[PDB]
């Protein structure tokens, strides 16, 4: 209970928006929230086109991203801004004290590129806006009659948060000032800040919410006779009139000609010391020390990779993982018709299952929260289910609490079923990122349970301030079974869940096998994908038919039901550890019977012929290995070595960038999106190299050859992520085996940064 508590202290802060550049939330759903928008003005309809708020990347922004971070602690993220001409330096730090989860400070720095004119004028927007029915937040009037000299002091009170005081400082740069005739009224220009009130459920609309402000400050223009005979400056025409007061949206707002720098400080009163400036940079400092002695530790880059050049390279590939980090928070939409088309249990169960679905019957429901990575800030800023489980794994290396908690996180949404959305899009800031047509979630469908394989990852630690919170689950055994104990009826209930509603048809078939109860068929397929597999396009039987089975889904059980004997084993489930390993006993079988092509060599989906027989159905792959990549596999099992033979040919899945996800020798390779049907993929890549590492590192007879591919891929891996991150800035989603560059899309960081735990090795 006391870890927990301290846990939940150390973490309740932090710029846990990653949708947006720059912003800050506490872990509660409704609170106190701040942004960050800054755009160059230079005529009178520019901004609006400008500035810059949520993330996204196309030619006008040459990259972004934290050169370090540490949620507990801090980081410093630097933006490279070529529309508006700024590279922009973000800090953020946080500073423990109180009741209330700490107070913290941000310093936003500005410096004009060398193309930018020395003169540009940015415009710069704090956004604050405070969600709750019993919670105040007040701007302190300023002395001046037109806007704010020096800082702008928010004084506010939650029962979240207590009391607090967050400051917007003076900042440095120029200040333009206007001979207009408007100055009179406006003032010459100055900081301003406008209180506002808007329904709770809209704040999160901060640019809408912003640009009405600037309208209505225009029409008062057109309605004061200021026109095009003789037009206030753009920046004066757009500086906001001093309005402050109380509310619940607070818009401070500065102009700036040339460089600028100004800091945020949030002050938790029950912390009694305020934040000041000198802290934030005293703390700054600290925090990167810090930094740089934890991943010195933690990721120890392995030959090739010791050099400066490589540790920079992880040091930016595993400060955006870990920074990446958001909390959630709002209603998700469910259909929860439970349509019986949904069972899938006719041919042509797509066609059925589109016409339930037609039936719109979905609805909001919740409120969920969720604390969790993210694939990818401009793409893709929300929980992804299996994704999480290899975001986990370098982070879980940094600090196994944080990674837990994470875990945690995610099992709180499963249902009464077993179930949890394989996309978690909480609240109506989430949803704008999403086309409606693919926010509905469904109850049938599953998603790869990788969270286990982080799971088996704190098994393997527990049986072998900020410095103690980080490990304290490991530190103290008693905590860690604890958190076990309380998980543990989750992760059988999701075991559970997927025997229930992913079960493949052994008994209506012709079909033998050493076990009748063992055969796993994915749920949601259309004619050309399987987004539930995660594999999105990798070809599968053809026509999909409820007499499929699908090899990776039964690898994955197999690997749950082995999580499950250790876990089970460690809490004394002696009657649970005795079904499961009855279990894995049968799928071991039935991976063979159901699965192995002894003529092709490796493992195949199934499916059910025209006449009605069980046919394996082969496309050499990332699926053909799974039994291997899941560590199914005993290590002088011929099968492996057939395996292997597989992974190392060239003419196959071996390409010098890694291995591809589909054989160049397959009818399909290269064709239609060719998303999963030829590209490198690091997260299974990364199986791969750990599987590989694990052979080689065993007496058996394919020791050498498993050394050889091991230390090959690793280096071809690693190298190919890394050439793209120097030659682009960026993490890319996948990698071209023929040309080894970075596609699809970029900032995946996202399981493309598993490159870092690659690298330290010693698996
Ligand atoms: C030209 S495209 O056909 O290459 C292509 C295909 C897709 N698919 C849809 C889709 C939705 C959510 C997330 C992902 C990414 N990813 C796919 C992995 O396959 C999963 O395993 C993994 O969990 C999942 C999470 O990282 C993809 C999307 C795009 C796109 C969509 C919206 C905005 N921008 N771009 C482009």
């Amino acid at each position: 209970s006391e870890i927990g508590r301290l846990n939940n202290q150390s973490l309740l802060w932090g710029p846990y928006r990653p949708n947006i550049y720059f912003g800050t939330r506490p872990r509660i759903g409704k609170s106190l929230m701040t942004g960050l928008m800054w755009g160059k003005i230079e005529s009178y309809t520019d901004f609006q086109h400008t500035v810059r708020y949520t993330c996204e990347q196309n030619e006008g922004m040459k990259g972004y991203g934290w050169d370090e971070y540490d949620p507990r602690r801090g980081g410093i993220q630097s933006i490279h801004d070529i529309q508006n001409g700024l590279d922009i330096t973000t800090s953020f730090v946080k500073i423990p004290g109180g009741a209330h989860g700490g107070s913290w400070a941000a310093r936003i720095k500005g410096t004009l590129n060398d193309d930018a004119p020395k003169d540009q004028k940015t415009i710069v927007v704090f956004y604050v806006s405070q969600e709750g029915e019993n919670s105040e937040l007040e701007a302190v009037p300023s002395e001046n009659e037109f806007g704010y000299e020096g800082d702008v002091i928010l004084k506010g009170r939650s029962e979240a948060l207590g009391n607090y005081k967050l400051v917007v400082t003076k900042g440095k740069g120029v200040i333009p000032q206007s001979d207009h005739d408007l100055s009179r009224l406006r003032g010459p220009g100055q900081t301003v800040v406008q209180s506002l009130t808007y329904p709770d459920e809209v704040l999160w609309q901060a640019k809408p919410i912003l640009f009405q402000q600037l309208k209505a400050g225009i029409d008062w223009l057109v309605e004061n006779k200021y026109d095009v005979a003789d037009p206030p400056p753009p920046w004066q025409v757009y500086l906001l009139a001093n309005k402050p007061g109380s509310g619940n949206v607070h818009i401070v707002q500065k102009v700036f000609e040339g460089d600028f720098e100004f800091d945020i400080l949030f002050s938790s009163e029950s912390a009694g010391k305020e934040v000041t400036s000198k802290d934030l940079e005293r703390e700054v400092k600290q925090a990167t020390e810090v930094f740089g002695e934890r991943f010195a530790r933690v990721f120890d880059l392995k030959a090739p990779f010791q050099g400066d050049n490589y540790k920079k390279f992880g040091k930016s590939m595993f400060s955006n993982l870990i920074g990446g980090i958001g909390y959630f928070y709002g209603h998700s939409l469910v259909d929860r018709s439970y349509a019986p088309e949904y069972d899938e249990e006719n041919e042509g169960f797509w066609e059925d299952a589109a016409e339930a679905r037609a039936r719109h019957q979905e609805a909001l429901e919740g409120p969920y929260e969720l604390f969790t990575s993210i694939p990818s800030r401009p793409f893709f800023p929300r929980g992804f289910l299996w994704d999480e489980g290899f975001h986990l794994l370098p982070i879980a290396d940094w600090d196994i609490d944080l990674a837990l908690e994470i875990i945690k996180s995610w099992y709180n949404l499963m249902d009464e079923d077993g179930w949890i959305a394989r996309e978690q899009i909480l609240g109506a800031e989430a949803r704008s990122k999403v086309p409606k047509e693919f926010q509905t979630q469904y109850p049938h469908y599953a998603n790869p349970p990788t969270l286990f394989l982080v799971l088996d990852n704190f098994v393997e630690r527990l049986r072998k301030l900020d410095e103690t919170l980080s490990t304290a689950s490991v530190d103290n055994p008693e905590v860690g079974l604890e958190y076990l104990r309380r998980l543990y009826p989750l992760l059988r209930r999701q075991f559970d869940w997927f025997r229930k509603t992913q079960a493949g048809d052994i008994k209506s078939y012709d079909r033998e096998a050493y076990s009748t109860k063992e055969a796993y068929r994915w749920r949601g397929r259309t004619v050309s994908h399987c987004l539930t597999s995660g594999l999105d396009d990798y070809p599968r039987p053809q026509p999909p038919h409820p007499g499929e089975l699908h090899v990776d889904l039964m690898s994955w059980v197999g690997v749950m039901v082995k999580s499950l004997i250790s876990i089970g084993s460690l809490l004394g489930a002696t009657e649970d550890v005795e079904f499961y390993t009855k279990v894995l006993d049968a799928i071991e079988h039935n991976l063979d019977d159901l699965h192995w092509s002894e003529k092709e060599g490796c493992y195949c989906d199934a499916t059910i012929d025209e006449f009605e027989e069980h046919k394996l159905v082969c496309h050499k792959g990332y699926i053909s290995l799974f039994p291997f990549l899941t560590g199914l596999l005993k290590p002088d099992s011929p099968k492996l070595g057939k395996l292997l033979a597989l992974i190392g040919d060239e003419s196959e899945l071996w390409s010098p960038y890694g291995l591809r996800s589909l054989s160049k020798k397959d009818e399909f390779y290269g064709t239609a999106e060719n998303y999963w049907r030829s590209p490198v993929w690091i997260n299974i890549n990364y199986l791969a190299i750990v599987q590989l590492y694990n052979i080689a590192t065993q007496d058996g007879p394919y020791k050498e050859t498993a050394r050889d591919l091991y230390t090959r891929l690793r280096k071809n891996i690693v190298e190919t992520v890394y050439r793209n991150w120097e030659e682009t800035g960026f993490a890319w989603e996948q990698y071209n085996p023929e040309t080894g560059k970075g596609q699809r899309t970029q900032h995946f960081t996202g399981w493309t940064s598993l490159v870092v735990k690659i690298m330290s090795g010693h698996h």
